[PDB]
């Protein structure tokens, strides 16, 4: 008899630290009868990175809504078959819906979300940072800093056309990284193979190099051919990807981000999918506020220790911050999860703005 | 020099014919014409209608979200140049194809225009061939079924596709088998079974029946419909599963089916259809060309595709505007003509709606 | 209605500039009855280096004439499909009637073929050097003198069966390169498996090496036991050439050569392919004058950056000029194509000589 | 020590005792022939003959081009070496193995007059094997077809090769029902589709029928051709597709067929035919072994290596010669007795055929 009762839309228009100069983040509120609330957030990174748009994503909640109103929250598979009868494919409106369900089973269950995700502790998870792309003594630089900032992880983002370059980027970093730190060369699929080749050959480094081209197929034969662990990331968009992944021998470890898989609870089944095969997985969101990094962090804090890697926090970029004071946040490298029911995170709407649309029934 | 100056868009209200009821009352058709105007005064139309909002990832309010999340990006485009363009949409905002086949539709009608040449020129064919239009028939018992055909028939229709599907074996071998057997001579039947199989049901039904007719998408997935093709007798087609260009090289090297239906507004328009198209001929598949739903401007735009295909590679095309109750563009385009439909001849793509037709535009995008 | 209504033949006794020492060339005039003409070249590299010879090209125009006489030459797709019935294979043959309709297509729609085959600009493409084989201090005097002339991308041709001097070559050439510049080492079927093998394994060079052995099978097996970049070339001859390459994961890029593949129809095709798969392209012709390096250019400066390498222009090797100051030519080791309608170059018959044969109806 | 000293080329226009029309009046095959002279007066000869200019790559006019590109490299050769023979065409003009056909041919000829034995000896055979003959039974009716296997019958044809294919599945099946079923006793069929069928056809038809006979290249590529062959139950012969060594190595790793046809005018000679044809041995092929068309000397020619085939692997040949008008060299080669052929023992290839009968030469080539 738990029914939900009402949705609410806010729209965050938030500028980035370090400037596309600004993100289009959605707060959705989800109300039930008996008064329990569930919070999501979804915040694609610009419209360029993955198949997502914050205007399409509130194009989306508005689609679903007349199907959500009276949904049982807390019976979260049915509430993602729903989704997907109703809209297929779309994993960037979906994720806030079940991430505000899954809100609400943890309140309604008296647990936090780590909990639910079956982890002993509210483990503190290492925090790793992003590296812009520059010259070689320039990366360097800006890793001195955040080394500084307490980061032992390290995602540098290398790519181009240009081998000489990558070459000479990835041997300076690999070398002159503190002792005990880890590196990632994120590559954000702006190789083709031949580049990926010749530059990996080149190399004596052999750190993990993340999603090197833009396909599944590309990136297969890319680690057929090279010796570094490769992580896959973008072109991961629902389970079967994963699998096809595994069966191709593609990879050794992937990132998972609510926001491209469609929520917590499509995410959560590729977490256990990559513990049954031995994969390392960074478990982040793609961007946004503490609350979607909160969310990523209880399903990452609850991963075994062997599987886990360091993850982003997407808030670290944002020049604002609608929620101070709450979810996990950077302490010496590291971002504990909530303890509280839930998501443990509760935004106020008077620090959000005036809802840009609401459903009812 | 040309250069994409506005982009108008519309929303169209379309009732259906035959309302169908649900597990909702399924009515109408959310459908979106695009219009692009260049500094010229060469301007182009497009249009993209889903089926509803759950046959594909596709619905009509994200089309309008994702032609304001593209519009700044195409203002300023030479729209002759369609790779280009197409690229430019990709960076912008990936996958979302729904969002760009009627931007690259109106493209291709301002190129034909520019070149004053037909699109069933453009996309390489030897002259306006007049395509095939097939049947949809409604899932019913043997004995309807069989009734709703010879009405068909009646209408000039030779080619049928027969809506089966849900998880009782024995009704869909009872259907299959009463179909194939009496067909009129010389006509045709593919199963529609879209996606309601699993394997297991699947290779069950097929392997019970004697009947060798095309069977469409029986299962959910690629890697689905590939297992039970190694295990059945019947030609496999796939449609719903292939949504990009890498799905098809997927299919063909698993040897998972022996023909596929193109439709742009899945596969992201015409420079995305036609490289399909000729990727089909090239590995001697069969293929079904047509769009997803909408106005006699969608079923133009791919009966033009349809019409520039090789005769061999061919088979029939389905119009969506024969489920429509109205008409917001009356006497323009392709329309059935006793089983048959001819693309237009004119340059470009052959239809110009008139914005009077259409109601207030709900979005305008301007430099 | 409008219909092919003429075909002329001329042949070219092309003299190459550093001496076989001459080509053999084929223009192509085509006629139609609204008085537009194009024009197409056929070039064989002599009659040893692929399935084509210039003798059988004027042989196969003859052959096929009488079923080209009255086409629409604007129905390209239908143009080759008439082509594949009549004569099968002789992609050489087929090239310079799809070069010539093209053309016409281009003047009727008023667009200069770059257009027509989608690029956003009459991009300036990087041209790159032939350096003859000899021995490593010679191959490297030659490439100092190609960059002086502004190439920046160098094919080296190398091969034997002799290891140790392709060795040689190969470590010599790969570390005294100007800085910023590319070598592609061009083995042109002249190895074994074996001696790929031992060759490559034995040097820490990772530059492309195209075609190293006679098939798809040989280059294959060589590509999954050495650690560069494969590119492909000679064994290419039909679209399911390309698709088989891909599907045995046997190169990471192939050159396109109308001459090789059947034309301009056939040529998009293939490089549409390989922006798909993600691989990167050399865009050239066989041989021939700057009409034939004209067209092909077209289609290389429509190729996404991220998969277009360097052209060859023909031109440069020989000593004469039929069509002195049209086409793309070699401006500080850059080549624009032209941007008026069509192909964007008019051969004067004058120049040419008196026609070998012609085609009326 | 032996040298080629003089390679002479004659077109003969060899008219069809049937022609058939096209969508044409297909009338005449254009033959060459080739003499080669040595300096010890020891001659060889052979002839291309494509069937027409659209049935494989080749075609007259090319042929006659591409011995013109070899006679300077030719010139001066030992045609007692005949693999090198083949290597020097090999470098000399890749592909065009229906211009080395000929040449190839030639050179054997000259070997075995060199030898004192007969081609089919030195191809390994034990003795002059008559080779049974197939009829060919042109497309038409069931009931058509019958008849004119019937007639065959009478003729002393046991093997009989049924021209189907065609887009229209149902016609297909009832002439390979029909025509298998209605079979003399002891006699076989089997059903030449020609490349006329897509997959999705080829797969409908074959697993809509009982019929367990042959089915020659149902589609255009290899490729196509192995993916029918996973999905059916028939034994099938690839033909057309086979171009070189390497194609037969594919057909084999694939499993894409129980035999294959060797054809010297299609795979560039006896010395290539010969390979692939041990290789068909080693790997339990049946093949047929007889040459694209021409006269009685590129039969003949091609007889000598199917009679030297051990039986369990040789199946019937074709004789072209059987559909030719006229005869430029009446009474010379294996000829059709009563449904069998067999080749000559003369030294050689055991036809001489007289330049008087021939035409003035179209082109010589001397040192
Ligand atoms: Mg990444
Ligand atoms: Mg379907
Ligand atoms: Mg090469
Ligand atoms: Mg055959």
């Amino acid at each position: 008899s738990l029914r939900i009762t009402r949705l609410t839309v806010f729209h965050l228009d938030l500028p980035l630290a370090k400037p596309f100069d600004r993100l289009d983040s959605t707060y959705l509120r989800i109300d039930t009868d008996e008064g329990v609330t569930g919070w999501g957030e979804g915040c694609p990174w610009g419209h360029s990175y993955l198949p997502a748009h914050g205007p399409g994503l509130r194009a989306g909640i508005a689609t679903l809504a007349p199907h959500l109103l009276g949904l049982d929250p807390r019976s979260l598979d049915h509430v993602n078959r729903v989704m997907d009868l109703q809209l297929p494919g779309h994993s960037y409106v979906k994720s806030p819906i079940d991430m505000a369900c899954w809100d609400i089973l943890g309140q309604v269950a008296g647990l936090p979300l780590w909990q639910l995700l079956g982890g002993e502790a509210a483990t503190p998870v290492p925090i790793n940072s992003s590296i812009s792309t520059g010259t070689p003594d320039q990366m360097l630089g800006l890793i001195a800093e955040a080394a500084a900032q307490g980061y032992r992880t390290h995602s540098a983002k290398i790519g181009g056309s240009d081998p000489a370059q990558d070459i000479a980027r990835i041997e300076a970093i690999s070398a002159g990284l503190p002792d005990g730190h880890r590196v990632t060369f994120d590559v954000n699929r702006a190789w083709t193979p031949a580049i990926a080749v010749e530059v990996l050959n080149s190399v004596r480094a052999r750190d993990w190099i993340e999603q090197p081209c833009q396909t599944l197929d590309q990136c297969a034969h890319v680690a057929r051919r090279v010796a570094n662990p490769i992580m896959l990331d973008e072109c991961l968009h629902e389970f079967s990807d994963h699998l096809a992944a595994w069966s191709r021998g593609a990879c050794e470890g992937v990132k998972i981000k609510p926001n491209r898989v469609g929520g917590l609870t499509r995410a959560r089944q590729i977490r256990d999918f990559g513990v049954s095969v031995g994969w390392q997985m960074h478990i982040e969101d793609v961007g946004g506020t503490a609350l979607a990094d909160t969310a990523a962090l209880h399903l990452a804090a609850s991963t075994p220790e062997a599987n886990r890697l360091a993850s982003w926090l997407g808030h670290a970029h944002l020049a604002d911050d609608p929620i101070p004071g709450q979810g996990a946040r950077n302490r010496d490298g590291l971002a504990t999860p909530p303890s509280a029911p839930g998501l443990g995170v509760i935004p106020d709407p008077e620090a959000l703005g005036r809802p840009v649309a609401s459903y009812d029934e």
